[PDB]
């Protein structure tokens, strides 16, 4: 089965705006591009990289193409979470066996997943379905950080268990941990799934329909269905990163000073970074505001100092920061 996430592909209405924020604010570097001059007539795509995180930003160049249809439905959104496989044929078979729809058969392959996401399957390197014109930066060595810590996915009520069962069977990503999180009168249920290697961690999040609609329901109506709510990037110095990023225009969600009174500490306070711990050490986390029109996808920065999993105290204070922002 898949060892790692190869890349995430963002479908967008305006790649100037979307890639501009990822490059000029977050610091991603363009590596390669595809478009009419490389034989890809219906869209322009750009591969961006930072450390080991690869994002592909893709914009339709004609109305009523699949990309254009996707973006009209969902807004700017992740449409593809690509898996790197030691043996693609084997990954594809195991996935179809588990009930994954065959969206394109091994010509590299594409299977379905939660909501209308795609999972392109690729050798564990740029996407294999299009031909790429390289930038000079593509020919140079990349840092080991940042790396993609986990992907958070919003699911419709009553689909959490069967989504998790699918990911266990299709991709060998079994249960890792679960949390039930309450904010005000709303709540959400989540399961973290993770493969044996630890290369792939998803947060599967469903809203609790026995409580009052909240931020997960809002995500689902804005995005118009299940989708990726956030990508989290693992960094060595989240305080430093949040300082430089803040300088390049990045808006992070704020936490009240109250939280810091309870809880180095002056550094976290200043940066609105959240701290929690597991049996093996601490983790620091922060969310950015969504930079997209519908207020859906956003980014997370995480630093692990020994922590292997996730802390229920950070999850709650993150979800509180999103609600303060939502209002
Ligand atoms: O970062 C995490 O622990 C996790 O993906 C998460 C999901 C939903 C709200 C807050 C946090
Ligand atoms: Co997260």
């Amino acid at each position: 089965p898949p060892s790692d996430i190869a890349y995430a592909e963002l479908y967008v209405a305006d790649d100037r705006e979307a890639s501009g924020f990822l490059v000029d604010s977050l610091g991603f570097v363009p590596l390669a591009v595809a478009g009419p001059a490389t034989g890809t007539h219906d869209r322009r795509s750009t591969v961006l990289r930072s450390g080991e995180v690869t994002l592909v930003v893709t914009q339709a160049l004609a109305p009523d193409t699949p990309v254009a249809r996707y973006v009209e439905r969902h807004g700017d959104s992740i449409a593809d979470l690509a898996f790197g496989c030691d043996d693609v044929r084997s990954c594809f078979d195991r996935a179809v066996l588990a009930g994954a729809e065959a969206l394109q058969a091994p010509t590299f392959a594409t299977v379905s997943g939660f909501g209308d996401i795609r999972h392109t399957l690729v050798p564990a390197l740029l996407p294999p379905d299009r031909d790429w014109a390289l930038l000079p930066a593509a020919t140079g060595r990349t840092g080991p950080r940042p790396l993609l810590d986990h992907v958070a996915v919003c699911l419709e009520s009553g689909t959490l268990r069967s989504t998790a069962e699918f990911y266990e069977a299709a991709f060998d990503m079994p249960y890792y941990s679960s949390e039930y999180i309450e904010v005000g009168e709303q709540a959400m249920d989540m399961i973290f799934v993770r493969n044996a290697g630890g290369g792939i961690t998803f947060t599967l999040i469903e809203p609790d329909d026995t409580r009052v609609p909240g931020q997960i329901d809002q995500f689902l109506s804005a995005h118009d269905g299940p989708g990726v709510q956030h990508l989290a990037f693992l960094v060595d110095d989240i305080v430093g990163s949040v300082r430089s990023l803040g300088d390049r225009g990045v808006a992070f969600l704020r936490t009240p000073g109250a939280y810091y009174d309870l809880l180095a500490i002056e550094d976290l306070r200043e940066t609105n970074v959240l701290a929690d711990r597991d049996e093996w050490g601490y983790l620091l986390q922060i969310f950015t505001r969504s930079p997209y029109p519908r207020g859906t996808l956003f980014y997370e920065y995480i630093q692990r100092n020994g922590a292997r999993g996730f802390g229920s105290s950070n999850i709650k204070a993150l979800a509180e920061a999103v609600e303060r922002e939502r209002e």
